[PDB]
């Protein structure tokens, strides 16, 4: 959906947004997207 974080969830219980900011992985929802 964005060109920043990576979209990265499964039914198995996965949110993680990979980003390069500094391989910042945010696993917590962040204001950058929805």
């Amino acid at each position: 959906a964005v060109s920043e974080w990576t979209e990265y969830k499964t039914a198995d219980g996965k949110t993680l947004y990979y980003n390069n900011r500094t391989l910042e992985s945010t696993w917590e929802k962040p204001q950058e997207l929805k």
